[PDB]
RNA sequence: ACUGAAACGAUUGUUGUGCCCCUGGCGGUCGCUUUCAAUGCCU
């Protein structure tokens, strides 16, 4: 559930590794492959917001305090506290 | 396969080109090197 969110709309390139670089249209010569060729705008969630969960298990639990999420394996801080009976 | 695996908004570019701290200006004005003195004493 998200608590308190924002959104970045950040652009995101591939590299021209050689000297020289050609725009190719996607799907033209040299193109002709589902690849991320050229440039697109990621709506991030960012740094801005808080998420909350539950976890129920059968067991006492050794939760990770740090997590990672997504396309770029972003770092959550994950602050836990047990329920008690 | 975490709505997953990899993921450069990048490349190039001179805050540039011209410009007299310039013009005018008397270190000027006033001012006695002055005041006193035996070529002297003797033949």
């Amino acid at each position: 559930q998200p608590i308190h969110w924002s959104y970045q709309i950040n652009t995101f390139k591939a590299a021209q590794s050689a000297y020289y670089g050609r725009s190719v249209q996607f799907g033209g010569k040299g193109a002709t492959k589902n690849y991320p060729i050229n440039y697109g705008r990621a709506k991030e969630l960012a740094v801005g917001s808080e998420f909350l969960t539950y976890i129920v298990s059968q067991k006492e639990l050794d939760l990770p305090v740090w997590i990672r999420l997504g396309k770029w394996s972003s770092k959550i801080r994950v602050e836990v506290e047990a329920i008690a009976p």
